[PDB]
């Protein structure tokens, strides 16, 4: 809408106070004007028509328990939006400023997030398995993150690229959570999923199998539930990911870190110039490998701890 920027404050899902970029024409909306060409944030209203309404509030404070889950969908796509752009150089998901649109309130009891092609979408959780996932900034970041796929690699969502597809997802959406410095982890969704079990998360990257998905390419499931496993042989790569940051030795094999920024470099490189549609996890080492050869030299240490990530998830 046109109208004039202005600032909002409200509270988010767990309770926590934030300013919110809100733009101001007889209502406060959710439409933050400060990043690119928008970032706007709607109410599904409990169903399933999409967008649902741009954002309305009469006095710009977002305090209501029914607020919560837009204030932080709306401030973490922000997030998400500044760590691309400030560390990546990439404006928005198509590199070109498109406007970033969410919706919350998605239907009823509903455990999932996800990019519909077009936006990004929130259930409120049934508040046993799930509160409103827009109260995770590794969600909002991996939910975002499939736009910027979906821009560029393309990887199709089934078998092992649509494997990639996801971990991608879980490695940026961890990295944004490290960049926000708020709890990071290396854990998937822990602060919204089971409000009553403490510790627990939805996946792990630091050990994929702690809840049940496969930490070595011998354990790829080959059936075809979740498109052919994308939600659990993401954990192949995402256990990759984690030794090429952190380092460690995993079935035998020793892997040298080489940090979370050198490994966020190397995994975008991967996805914006060498991955394409149907890259498979063999042609995702090859990727990686090239990609730190152009960062860093085909000596490098960072070279040598890439190859030895992918040897310990047995990923040649
Ligand atoms: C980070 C967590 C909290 C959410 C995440 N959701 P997602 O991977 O973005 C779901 N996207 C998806 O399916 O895209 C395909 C598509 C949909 C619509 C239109 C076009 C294409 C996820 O891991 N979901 C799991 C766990 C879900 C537990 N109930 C899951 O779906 O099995
Ligand atoms: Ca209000
Ligand atoms: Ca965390
Ligand atoms: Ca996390
Ligand atoms: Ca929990
Ligand atoms: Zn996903």
């Amino acid at each position: 809408i046109t109208g004039t920027s202005t600032v909002g404050v409200g509270r988010g899902v767990l309770g926590d106070q934030k300013n919110i970029n809100t733009t101001y024409s007889t209502y406060y909306y959710l439409q933050d004007n400060t990043r690119g060409n928008g970032i706007f944030t709607y109410d599904a209203k409990y169903r399933t028509t999409l967008p649902g309404s741009l954002w309305a509030d009469a006095d710009n404070q977002f305090f209501a328990s029914y607020d919560a889950p837009a204030v932080d969908a709306h401030y973490y796509a922000g997030v998400t939006y500044d760590y691309y752009k400030n560390v990546h150089n990439r404006l928005s998901y198509d590199g070109n400023n498109a406007a970033i649109r969410s919706s919350v309130h998605y239907s009823q009891g509903y455990n999932n997030a996800f990019w519909n092609g077009s936006q990004m979408v929130y259930g409120d959780g049934d508040g046993q398995t799930f509160i409103p996932l827009s109260g995770g900034i590794d969600v909002v970041a991996h939910e975002l993150t499939h736009a910027v796929t979906d821009y560029t690699a393309g990887l199709i969502y089934q078998n092992e690229s649509g494997a990639i597809n996801e971990a991608i997802s879980d490695i940026f959406g961890t990295l944004v959570e490290f960049y926000a410095n708020k709890n990071p982890d290396w854990e998937i969704g822990e602060d919204v999923y089971t409000p009553g079990i403490s510790g627990d998360s939805l996946r792990s990257m630091s050990d994929p199998a702690k809840y049940g998905d496969p930490d070595h390419y011998s354990k790829r499931y080959t059936g075809t539930q979740d498109n052919g496993g994308v939600h659990i042989n993401s954990g192949i790569i995402n256990k990759a990911a984690y030794l090429i940051s952190q380092g460690g030795t995993h079935y035998g094999v020793s892997v040298v870190g080489i940090g979370r920024d050198k490994l966020g470099k190397i995994f975008y490189r991967a996805l914006t110039q060498y991955l394409t549609p149907t890259s498979n996890f063999s042609q995702l080492r090859a990727a990686a490998v090239q990609s730190a050869t152009d960062l860093y030299g085909s000596t490098s240490q960072e070279v040598a701890s890439v190859k030895q990530a992918f040897d310990a998830v047995g990923v040649k």
